[PDB]
């Protein structure tokens, strides 16, 4: 029957990371990985159900913990350490990096399929963590507040990459979005963007309102078929 | 085994038309129906074999004759018959209307239930039909050459709407898109663009090199992912 989940210890550096994986235990052997990135907020339900729910397709899944001491903020308390990451792009991408090697630890992780998905601040953790040239199939990124990239990315990612935005997101400038489409023109990544009409940020959390942060809205349409597109690229590329 | 196909004479005016319908024998009883609206060519084998794979979803399909008498065009003779239908919206409306009648008159299909997809002006052809208010519940163009709206078209679409576009047509402008989009965005459509990298126009056709026209070539990654998010949207809409 039901979907199993464990802790996962980590570490970057002096930080200590607690993850957790989630993994069918009806299914035997190796399987392809994917990492879940969470919103700002930290590892948080939300979260740790799109791992569950991608145990359920015949993956094994780690919800990431990028913040720390498995920490969680709210809206008032974010920002230390959100612009942490932002103003610091090379230490954002080991604390990417080590969720990535805690996925491949895992025995039930074949090392050469894996993937990444992230919500918001998670979403622009995959494209920045593909940045690196990490060996990643597929990136998704659900409502990603995206960056443009640092002087010396160029070339560097491996990864599908998937974007599924919402049309109508105020926290992300059309400018952005099209300067990022450029890069991946650029160096003919196999990229998509989806725009999902009548979405907002953090489309994908049914609390996306309960914030009280503007922008911030739930669409069931927009998380279905961003769902829906993101299984269809994980079915296309792996097995 | 396998699907079948009957001509269905129809007519526009004075113009008579002659589509092929496409229906599995094997299923009995009303389903849903769509219009499969041809590249500018014309009534040619690559539209009669998407209505094929339609009929093969369980879909009840009519691959319409636009130009009249099945009558193709080559590259070289084609603008006569184009710029007939740019220059008068209304007589290609009601050109493309008659196709949906002719779908709707068939008595595999159920009335209530139709969808329109298109190819190039095809596509171009599903939004204008959208625009009179036709009681469609889904279309999906295919590297569409999208015309922004007529006055008096705010408000009309009924249906929902993906555009699958191939990222670097250059034969569709930036600034056409974000018309169209905001077109969407004012009148709360149901709607989704999905942005295909490294395609070009006609990406769906293996021969879209043959023409010698420049801009068109066949990418079968964008072909098969936007086939999927076709039939993941009819799917969703229907039953
Ligand atoms: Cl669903
Ligand atoms: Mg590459
Ligand atoms: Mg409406």
């Amino acid at each position: 029957g039901a979907m199993t989940a464990r802790k996962v210890d980590y570490t970057d550096g002096a930080t200590r990371c607690i993850g957790e994986f989630h993994w069918d235990e009806g299914k035997s052997g190796p399987r392809p990985g994917v990492v879940v990135f969470p919103e700002a907020f930290g590892l948080n339900d939300h979260a740790k159900e799109r791992a569950r729910r991608l145990a359920d397709l015949g993956f094994a899944a780690l919800a990431a913990d990028m913040h720390g001491d498995a920490q969680v903020f709210d809206a008032a308390s974010l920002s230390s350490t959100i612009q942490g990451y932002y103003g610091d792009r090379a230490h954002w991408r080991r604390r990417a990096q080590a969720a990535l090697d805690a996925l491949t630890a895992q025995p039930e992780v074949d090392g050469s399929k894996v993937a990444a998905i992230g919500f918001c601040f998670g979403g622009a953790t995959c494209l920045e963590l593909a940045r690196t040239g990490a060996p990643l199939t597929a990136i998704v990124t659900f409502h990603g507040g995206l960056l443009p990239e640092m002087a010396g990315d160029a070339g560097r990612i491996q990864s599908s990459v998937l974007v599924c935005h919402g049309a109508d997101d105020p926290l992300v400038q059309d400018e952005t979005m099209k300067a990022v489409m450029d890069e991946f023109r650029r160096d003919k990544v196999d990229w998509q963007v989806l725009y999902l009409g009548n979405a907002v940020h953090s489309f994908t959390d049914p609390l996306a309102g309960s914030h009280g942060i503007p922008g911030l809205a739930y669409d069931a349409t927009a998380e279905a078929r961003s769902w829906t597109a993101m299984c269809n690229l994980f079915s296309e590329l792996f097995g």
